[PDB]
Protein backbone atom coordinates (compact mmCIF):
# COMPACT_ATOMS: atom_id res chain seq x y z
CA UNK A 1 0.00 0.00 0.00
CA UNK A 2 1.42 3.63 -1.24
CA UNK A 3 -1.89 4.93 -2.58
CA UNK A 4 -4.01 7.49 -1.07
CA UNK A 5 -7.30 9.21 -2.20
CA UNK A 6 -8.11 5.58 -3.62
CA UNK A 7 -8.62 2.36 -2.33
CA UNK A 8 -6.71 0.09 -5.23
CA UNK A 9 -5.50 0.75 -8.16
CA UNK A 10 -9.02 -0.64 -9.50
CA UNK A 11 -11.22 1.78 -7.67
CA UNK A 12 -8.60 4.84 -9.35
CA UNK A 13 -9.19 4.12 -12.44
CA UNK A 14 -12.41 3.18 -12.28
CA UNK A 15 -12.80 7.13 -11.17
CA UNK A 16 -10.76 8.18 -13.85
CA UNK A 17 -13.18 6.46 -16.72
CA UNK A 18 -16.33 8.21 -14.69
CA UNK A 19 -14.21 11.56 -14.74
CA UNK A 20 -12.53 11.40 -17.98
CA UNK A 21 -16.52 11.42 -19.75
CA UNK A 22 -17.69 13.93 -17.91
CA UNK A 23 -14.99 16.05 -18.23
CA UNK A 24 -15.57 15.16 -22.31
CA UNK A 25 -19.02 16.62 -22.03
CA UNK A 26 -18.48 19.40 -19.89
CA UNK A 27 -15.77 20.47 -22.68
CA UNK A 28 -18.36 20.93 -25.20
CA UNK A 29 -21.09 22.46 -23.47
CA UNK A 30 -18.77 24.79 -22.45
CA UNK A 31 -17.69 25.87 -26.28
CA UNK A 32 -21.26 25.78 -26.84
CA UNK A 33 -21.90 28.79 -24.49
CA UNK A 34 -18.90 30.39 -26.06
CA UNK A 35 -19.81 30.62 -29.40
CA UNK A 36 -23.38 31.48 -28.67
CA UNK A 37 -22.74 34.64 -26.69
CA UNK A 38 -20.19 35.31 -29.62
CA UNK A 39 -23.34 35.15 -31.35
CA UNK A 40 -24.92 37.40 -29.75
CA UNK A 41 -22.30 40.33 -29.59
CA UNK A 42 -21.43 40.46 -33.31
CA UNK A 43 -24.81 40.15 -33.56
CA UNK A 44 -24.77 43.61 -31.49
CA UNK A 45 -22.01 44.65 -33.49
CA UNK A 46 -23.81 44.69 -36.62
CA UNK A 47 -26.54 46.34 -35.44
CA UNK A 48 -25.07 49.41 -34.00
CA UNK A 49 -23.15 49.58 -37.24
CA UNK A 50 -26.78 49.16 -39.05
CA UNK A 51 -27.66 52.27 -36.73
CA UNK A 52 -24.92 54.55 -38.27
CA UNK A 53 -26.60 57.58 -39.71
CA UNK A 54 -26.25 58.50 -43.28
CA UNK A 55 -29.65 59.63 -43.65
CA UNK A 56 -32.05 57.74 -45.85
CA UNK A 57 -29.23 55.18 -46.65
CA UNK A 58 -31.14 53.59 -43.67
CA UNK A 59 -30.13 51.02 -40.93
CA UNK A 60 -28.51 48.30 -43.24
CA UNK A 61 -24.67 49.52 -43.50
CA UNK A 62 -21.95 46.91 -45.15
CA UNK A 63 -22.37 44.85 -42.50
CA UNK A 64 -20.40 41.19 -42.87
CA UNK A 65 -20.35 41.03 -38.80
CA UNK A 66 -24.03 39.41 -39.68
CA UNK A 67 -22.61 36.63 -41.53
CA UNK A 68 -19.70 36.13 -38.49
CA UNK A 69 -22.94 35.74 -36.53
CA UNK A 70 -24.49 32.92 -38.62
CA UNK A 71 -21.28 31.16 -38.54
CA UNK A 72 -20.54 31.04 -34.81
CA UNK A 73 -24.00 29.39 -34.13
CA UNK A 74 -23.06 27.37 -36.49
CA UNK A 75 -19.89 26.36 -34.89
CA UNK A 76 -22.25 26.15 -31.33
CA UNK A 77 -24.48 24.09 -32.81
CA UNK A 78 -21.70 21.83 -34.04
CA UNK A 79 -20.83 21.27 -30.35
CA UNK A 80 -23.93 21.42 -29.38
CA UNK A 81 -24.50 17.87 -31.46
CA UNK A 82 -21.95 15.97 -30.25
CA UNK A 83 -22.97 16.26 -26.72
CA UNK A 84 -26.84 15.25 -27.92
CA UNK A 85 -24.87 12.46 -29.20
CA UNK A 86 -22.70 11.87 -26.23
CA UNK A 87 -25.74 9.87 -23.82
CA UNK A 88 -25.53 10.77 -20.11
CA UNK A 89 -24.40 9.06 -17.94
CA UNK A 90 -27.49 7.66 -15.05
CA UNK A 91 -27.28 10.36 -12.35
CA UNK A 92 -26.28 13.23 -15.42
CA UNK A 93 -30.05 11.98 -17.55
CA UNK A 94 -31.56 15.01 -16.08
CA UNK A 95 -29.24 17.75 -15.65
CA UNK A 96 -29.07 17.18 -19.76
CA UNK A 97 -32.21 17.34 -20.36
CA UNK A 98 -33.17 20.31 -18.68
CA UNK A 99 -29.84 21.75 -20.15
CA UNK A 100 -31.36 20.62 -24.10
CA UNK A 101 -34.49 22.28 -23.16
CA UNK A 102 -32.72 25.98 -22.38
CA UNK A 103 -30.40 25.23 -24.88
CA UNK A 104 -33.20 24.60 -28.11
CA UNK A 105 -35.25 27.70 -26.85
CA UNK A 106 -31.90 30.51 -26.89
CA UNK A 107 -30.70 29.04 -30.04
CA UNK A 108 -34.14 29.91 -31.65
CA UNK A 109 -33.59 32.99 -29.83
CA UNK A 110 -30.63 33.58 -31.52
CA UNK A 111 -31.76 32.22 -34.82
CA UNK A 112 -34.66 34.42 -34.72
CA UNK A 113 -32.96 37.47 -34.17
CA UNK A 114 -30.27 37.03 -37.10
CA UNK A 115 -33.62 36.88 -38.99
CA UNK A 116 -34.85 40.21 -37.97
CA UNK A 117 -31.36 42.12 -38.91
CA UNK A 118 -31.52 40.23 -42.04
CA UNK A 119 -34.65 41.94 -42.87
CA UNK A 120 -34.17 45.15 -41.51
CA UNK A 121 -36.26 44.62 -38.44
CA UNK A 122 -34.59 46.58 -35.51
CA UNK A 123 -37.55 47.13 -33.11
CA UNK A 124 -38.10 43.52 -33.10
CA UNK A 125 -34.53 42.59 -32.62
CA UNK A 126 -34.37 45.41 -29.99
CA UNK A 127 -37.59 44.09 -28.13
CA UNK A 128 -36.96 40.19 -28.22
CA UNK A 129 -36.37 39.11 -23.94
CA UNK A 130 -33.36 37.01 -25.31
CA UNK A 131 -31.46 38.03 -21.89
CA UNK A 132 -33.78 35.90 -20.40
CA UNK A 133 -33.53 32.92 -22.58
CA UNK A 134 -29.91 33.46 -21.74
CA UNK A 135 -29.67 33.65 -18.12
CA UNK A 136 -31.95 30.58 -18.45
CA UNK A 137 -29.22 28.18 -20.18
CA UNK A 138 -26.11 30.00 -17.81
CA UNK A 139 -28.69 28.83 -14.81
CA UNK A 140 -29.56 25.24 -16.14
CA UNK A 141 -25.11 24.71 -16.62
CA UNK A 142 -24.10 26.03 -13.71
CA UNK A 143 -26.69 22.97 -12.12
CA UNK A 144 -25.23 20.64 -14.78
CA UNK A 145 -21.88 21.36 -13.78
CA UNK A 146 -22.94 20.78 -9.73
CA UNK A 147 -24.11 18.01 -10.11
CA UNK A 148 -21.04 16.54 -12.55
CA UNK A 149 -18.84 17.89 -8.88
CA UNK A 150 -20.79 15.81 -6.89
CA UNK A 151 -20.12 12.64 -9.06
CA UNK A 152 -16.68 14.13 -9.57
CA UNK A 153 -15.95 14.16 -5.89
CA UNK A 154 -17.64 10.63 -5.43
CA UNK A 155 -14.71 8.87 -7.50
CA UNK A 156 -12.15 9.83 -5.08
CA UNK A 157 -13.61 7.63 -1.86
CA UNK B 1 -10.94 -7.30 -14.99
CA UNK B 2 -10.72 -4.50 -18.10
CA UNK B 3 -7.12 -3.61 -19.15
CA UNK B 4 -5.54 -0.73 -17.28
CA UNK B 5 -4.44 2.63 -18.15
CA UNK B 6 -1.94 2.97 -15.49
CA UNK B 7 0.81 0.68 -14.30
CA UNK B 8 0.52 1.34 -10.84
CA UNK B 9 -2.05 3.09 -8.10
CA UNK B 10 1.05 5.37 -8.00
CA UNK B 11 1.04 6.28 -11.52
CA UNK B 12 -3.07 6.61 -11.38
CA UNK B 13 -3.09 8.58 -8.02
CA UNK B 14 -0.01 10.97 -10.09
CA UNK B 15 -2.12 11.68 -12.91
CA UNK B 16 -5.28 12.13 -10.95
CA UNK B 17 -2.93 15.10 -8.67
CA UNK B 18 -1.67 16.80 -12.20
CA UNK B 19 -4.92 16.45 -13.76
CA UNK B 20 -7.22 17.41 -10.79
CA UNK B 21 -5.08 20.62 -10.36
CA UNK B 22 -5.36 21.25 -14.31
CA UNK B 23 -9.49 21.16 -14.08
CA UNK B 24 -9.06 23.64 -11.56
CA UNK B 25 -7.03 26.07 -13.37
CA UNK B 26 -9.29 26.18 -16.41
CA UNK B 27 -12.47 25.97 -14.54
CA UNK B 28 -11.59 29.76 -13.51
CA UNK B 29 -10.00 30.74 -17.34
CA UNK B 30 -13.66 29.74 -18.17
CA UNK B 31 -15.31 31.50 -15.86
CA UNK B 32 -13.17 34.76 -16.69
CA UNK B 33 -13.75 34.29 -21.05
CA UNK B 34 -17.17 33.94 -19.88
CA UNK B 35 -17.77 37.17 -17.71
CA UNK B 36 -15.72 38.94 -20.23
CA UNK B 37 -17.98 38.26 -22.73
CA UNK B 38 -20.88 38.86 -21.24
CA UNK B 39 -19.46 42.54 -20.40
CA UNK B 40 -18.96 42.62 -24.09
CA UNK B 41 -22.52 41.99 -24.93
CA UNK B 42 -23.62 44.44 -21.82
CA UNK B 43 -21.31 47.29 -23.47
CA UNK B 44 -22.48 46.84 -27.08
CA UNK B 45 -26.26 46.86 -26.22
CA UNK B 46 -26.10 49.64 -24.35
CA UNK B 47 -23.64 51.59 -26.82
CA UNK B 48 -26.92 50.58 -29.48
CA UNK B 49 -29.10 52.12 -27.27
CA UNK B 50 -27.18 55.12 -26.82
CA UNK B 51 -27.72 55.80 -30.70
CA UNK B 52 -31.65 55.03 -30.53
CA UNK B 53 -34.30 57.66 -29.32
CA UNK B 54 -33.08 60.09 -32.84
CA UNK B 55 -36.54 59.11 -34.87
CA UNK B 56 -36.04 55.59 -33.31
CA UNK B 57 -37.06 53.61 -29.89
CA UNK B 58 -36.92 52.69 -26.36
CA UNK B 59 -33.27 53.91 -25.64
CA UNK B 60 -33.42 53.78 -21.54
CA UNK B 61 -32.07 50.48 -20.33
CA UNK B 62 -28.84 51.76 -21.29
CA UNK B 63 -27.52 52.35 -18.26
CA UNK B 64 -28.88 49.65 -16.14
CA UNK B 65 -27.20 47.38 -18.79
CA UNK B 66 -23.78 49.75 -18.27
CA UNK B 67 -23.60 49.37 -14.74
CA UNK B 68 -24.62 45.82 -15.53
CA UNK B 69 -20.93 45.30 -16.99
CA UNK B 70 -19.20 47.31 -14.67
CA UNK B 71 -20.31 44.14 -12.34
CA UNK B 72 -19.63 41.48 -14.70
CA UNK B 73 -16.11 42.84 -15.73
CA UNK B 74 -15.42 43.31 -11.64
CA UNK B 75 -16.95 39.38 -11.57
CA UNK B 76 -14.21 38.56 -14.14
CA UNK B 77 -11.05 40.14 -12.74
CA UNK B 78 -11.85 37.96 -9.35
CA UNK B 79 -12.06 34.91 -11.36
CA UNK B 80 -8.47 35.71 -13.05
CA UNK B 81 -7.39 36.23 -9.67
CA UNK B 82 -7.70 32.67 -8.63
CA UNK B 83 -6.60 31.84 -11.67
CA UNK B 84 -3.12 33.73 -10.64
CA UNK B 85 -3.27 32.75 -7.66
CA UNK B 86 -2.76 29.27 -8.41
CA UNK B 87 0.28 27.16 -8.64
CA UNK B 88 1.54 27.27 -12.62
CA UNK B 89 2.44 24.00 -13.88
CA UNK B 90 5.92 23.61 -15.77
CA UNK B 91 4.25 22.47 -18.97
CA UNK B 92 1.79 25.40 -18.44
CA UNK B 93 4.06 28.14 -17.57
CA UNK B 94 4.24 29.74 -21.32
CA UNK B 95 0.76 29.27 -22.47
CA UNK B 96 -0.44 30.60 -18.87
CA UNK B 97 2.44 33.41 -19.59
CA UNK B 98 0.42 34.22 -23.15
CA UNK B 99 -2.80 34.16 -21.38
CA UNK B 100 -1.88 36.94 -18.69
CA UNK B 101 -0.41 39.66 -21.58
CA UNK B 102 -3.56 38.80 -23.55
CA UNK B 103 -5.94 39.24 -20.59
CA UNK B 104 -4.44 42.27 -19.27
CA UNK B 105 -5.05 43.97 -22.37
CA UNK B 106 -8.27 42.82 -23.01
CA UNK B 107 -9.87 43.38 -19.79
CA UNK B 108 -8.16 47.41 -19.81
CA UNK B 109 -10.19 47.92 -23.39
CA UNK B 110 -13.03 47.11 -21.61
CA UNK B 111 -12.57 49.21 -18.78
CA UNK B 112 -12.12 51.82 -21.21
CA UNK B 113 -15.19 51.39 -22.83
CA UNK B 114 -17.00 51.71 -19.74
CA UNK B 115 -15.86 54.99 -19.31
CA UNK B 116 -16.60 56.19 -22.31
CA UNK B 117 -19.85 55.16 -22.30
CA UNK B 118 -20.80 56.54 -18.80
CA UNK B 119 -19.17 59.95 -20.66
CA UNK B 120 -21.56 59.30 -23.76
CA UNK B 121 -19.05 59.43 -26.37
CA UNK B 122 -20.01 56.88 -28.66
CA UNK B 123 -16.62 58.39 -31.10
CA UNK B 124 -14.74 57.49 -28.52
CA UNK B 125 -16.31 54.16 -28.51
CA UNK B 126 -16.04 52.80 -31.69
CA UNK B 127 -12.69 54.25 -32.51
CA UNK B 128 -11.64 52.05 -29.89
CA UNK B 129 -10.31 48.81 -31.20
CA UNK B 130 -11.90 46.41 -28.80
CA UNK B 131 -12.72 43.20 -31.28
CA UNK B 132 -8.82 42.76 -31.89
CA UNK B 133 -8.10 42.10 -28.63
CA UNK B 134 -11.15 39.77 -27.82
CA UNK B 135 -9.96 37.59 -30.44
CA UNK B 136 -6.22 37.85 -29.35
CA UNK B 137 -7.43 36.35 -25.91
CA UNK B 138 -9.86 33.86 -27.54
CA UNK B 139 -6.88 32.52 -29.50
CA UNK B 140 -4.70 32.69 -26.33
CA UNK B 141 -7.05 31.10 -24.78
CA UNK B 142 -7.64 28.40 -27.56
CA UNK B 143 -3.22 27.87 -26.84
CA UNK B 144 -3.95 27.04 -23.41
CA UNK B 145 -6.77 24.64 -23.65
CA UNK B 146 -4.84 23.23 -26.35
CA UNK B 147 -1.62 22.71 -24.09
CA UNK B 148 -3.64 21.58 -21.13
CA UNK B 149 -5.33 19.03 -23.08
CA UNK B 150 -1.90 18.02 -24.06
CA UNK B 151 -0.53 17.12 -19.98
CA UNK B 152 -3.71 15.75 -19.53
CA UNK B 153 -3.44 13.23 -22.59
CA UNK B 154 -0.01 11.82 -21.15
CA UNK B 155 -1.33 11.15 -17.83
CA UNK B 156 -2.76 8.03 -18.89
CA UNK B 157 -2.82 5.37 -20.78
C1 LIG C 1 -5.82 11.02 -14.71
C2 LIG C 1 -6.85 11.94 -14.93
N1 LIG C 1 -7.88 11.94 -14.01
C3 LIG C 1 -7.83 11.07 -12.92
C4 LIG C 1 -6.80 10.12 -12.83
C5 LIG C 1 -5.79 10.19 -13.69
C6 LIG C 1 -6.89 9.22 -11.92
C7 LIG C 1 -8.02 9.03 -11.10
C8 LIG C 1 -9.03 9.91 -11.24
C9 LIG C 1 -10.06 9.91 -10.33
C10 LIG C 1 -11.01 10.85 -10.39
C11 LIG C 1 -10.90 11.91 -11.36
N2 LIG C 1 -9.87 11.91 -12.27
C12 LIG C 1 -8.97 10.93 -12.17
N1 LIG D 1 -32.63 41.69 -27.93
C1 LIG D 1 -31.28 41.71 -28.43
C2 LIG D 1 -30.74 42.93 -28.82
C3 LIG D 1 -30.66 44.09 -27.85
O1 LIG D 1 -31.52 44.25 -26.93
O2 LIG D 1 -29.84 44.95 -27.96
C4 LIG D 1 -30.32 41.19 -27.35
O3 LIG D 1 -30.67 41.19 -26.18
O4 LIG D 1 -29.26 40.74 -27.78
Amino acid sequence: MGGLLFSSLQHCQQGFVISNELRQQQSELTSTWDLMLQTRINLSRSAARMMMDASNQQSSAKTDLLQNAKTTLAQAAAHYANFKNMTPLPAMAEASANVDEKYQRYQAALAELIQFLDNGNMDAYFAQPTQGMQNALGEALGNYARVSENLYRQTFD
